[PDB]
């Protein structure tokens, strides 16, 4: 089809360009194609904007729609274009190359967006549908994803359209607060919305009410069929009320780990080296879940994902049966399983970070939770015993080892780490060579143990004497484990 702007969003204007063929919208004056219409967002250097719009006209743009008066030719001033442009681009694509629409699920929340998003995609895909996922670990059809920081509304519509062209019947999206405020999802006919949580720490520049209200905007979409809302969260009520005030009157579903009044809750939860087991209880009965995922947050995330996928027309029992096969999202922990032991390589560079991963893993450990760690050289000597204290408070045994000692005398580093510390009642070893420490725990840890190797994560060097030597914790763990199965 030939497509004109009048068919997308008709206007009264003394100009012929709205009646002409155009080839979609663009936010990029450099790479705008000929006969595309340029959208001139005022780019808060306001004087840059007019030059961008002029460059775009020079590169073949048919016209310019701007938030403000810019004095360019073939111009239409539309102050809220930032909020309508996703819809306009979707309309353009359905005019030019009509496809059957995707069914769109979106999750909003400070934490869990990626995990819930991907679990939803994985469940729906397990039921032989094809599901697209779009977020900070990638974009596309399971399993190949495209990992721009995040997409503008036009790019969102172009990708959603491409996925429909390729067979996807569903898409699972993350919805950040800034994204919602900016109109980035406005073109989307969002069927199911999920709310995970809201947390005081975010790095979003506004008052907390603006952050929460940005999120509530997701539940005002008149596309909304179902709202899936985490009851255990302080701002649940805000989300709920918007769902109630939605003209489309979507169905509201609450979930809770504790309160049995929510539409969904859980019974008899417990943890293990395999993950977690619990009963997911709803009006339709009880379902025994065998999750392969670590941590309490992932019980929450899995609950939200299962509900959203059910609400998409799939049977709860089939999804629950698929759960043991769920992969999840790449995280802060690198987990190596061997002979009923978990080895967890993790950046845990401060006392708080070490204690947090130890608290998570202590839920799962069957026998002993080990911590292996060191303290960087040529750094604050006063923080070293605090690291040791944190390890002792959360793990036993603990292994004191080396981590980027640099030019500092190792004896001083280790003396510092031990300053004022009482090791009575703890199994402690001090193993200066790091490769030696990892070999030690690899051999010594028993069935039901979890071993945290902290301090490096993906950092693949060990700095000594000014020299960064190749050193990878995961490589050493897997070597040692391999050496154990070998003669």
């Amino acid at each position: 089809m030939t497509v004109s702007f009048q068919e997308i969003h008709p206007i009264e204007i003394d100009a012929q360009w709205p009646r002409q063929p155009f080839y979609g919208f663009s936010l990029d004056s450099r790479k705008v194609e000929t006969g595309q219409i340029f959208i001139a967002l005022t780019s808060y250097q306001p004087e840059k904007t007019r030059t961008f719009a002029e460059a775009a006209l020079a590169n073949g743009a048919l016209a310019v729609i701007s938030e403000t008066e810019l004095g360019v030719a073939n111009e239409w001033v539309c102050p809220d274009v930032r909020q309508r442009m996703g819809e306009w681009q979707k309309r353009y694509l359905q005019q030019a190359d009509v496809v059957k629409p995707l069914r769109i699920i979106a999750v909003t929340g400070t934490n869990g967006k990626t995990t819930i998003s991907r679990l939803i995609a994985e469940l729906i895909s397990s039921q032989q549908q094809r599901c697209a996922v779009m977020g900070t670990t990638g974009n596309g059809i399971l399993p190949n994803l495209t990992p721009h920081t995040t997409l503008d509304a036009l790019q969102l519509q172009n990708a959603l359209h491409d996925y429909a062209k390729q067979g996807a019947t569903f898409a699972s999206l993350e919805a950040s607060s800034h994204g919602l405020e900016q109109g980035r999802l406005n073109g989307c006919d969002i069927e199911i919305a999920v709310y995970s949580n809201l947390s005081r720490d975010h790095l979003y520049h506004g008052t907390l009410e603006a952050y929460a209200e940005a999120k509530a905007r997701l539940f005002q979409f008149n596309s909304l069929k179902v709202a899936v809302i985490n009851l255990d969260d302080a701002h649940a009520d805000l989300m709920i009320k918007s769902a109630q005030n939605n003209p489309a009157q979507p169905k509201i579903l609450t979930y809770s780990l504790t309160q049995n009044t929510a539409d969904y809750y859980i019974a008899d939860l417990d943890y293990s080296l395999a993950g977690a087991t619990f009963n997911l209880v709803s009006q339709q009965g009880s379902f025994a879940v065998e999750s392969p995922l670590l941590g309490h947050f992932n019980v929450e995330n899995l609950i939200a994902a299962l509900i959203a996928a059910e609400q998409a027309g799939f049977d709860l029992q089939a999804l629950v049966d698929f759960v043991p096969k769920l992969i999840g999202a790449p995280g802060r922990m690198q987990v190596i399983r061997d002979d009923e032991r978990l080895f967890v390589v993790d950046y845990a560079h401060t006392p708080d970070a070490l204690i947090q991963v130890l608290k998570t893993l202590k839920r799962h450990v069957s026998n002993q939770l080990w911590a292996v760690f060191g303290c960087g050289g040529d750094r604050d000597r006063g923080k070293r015993p605090l690291m040791t204290q944190a390890a002792l408070d959360g793990a036993n045994p603990v292994i004191l080892t080396s981590d980027n000692p640099r030019t500092e005398d190792p004896e001083q580093i280790f003396a510092d780490m031990k300053q004022g510390i009482d090791f009575s009642g703890h199994r402690m070893h001090e193993i200066h060579d790091r490769r030696e420490a990892i070999k030690f725990v690899a051999e010594q840890a028993q069935a039901g143990d979890i071993v945290v190797i902290a301090g490096k994560g993906h950092e693949n060097y060990q700095e000594i004497n000014g020299v960064r030597h190749w050193f990878d914790d995961v490589v050493e763990v897997r070597s040692a484990i391999d050496a154990q199965h070998h003669t």
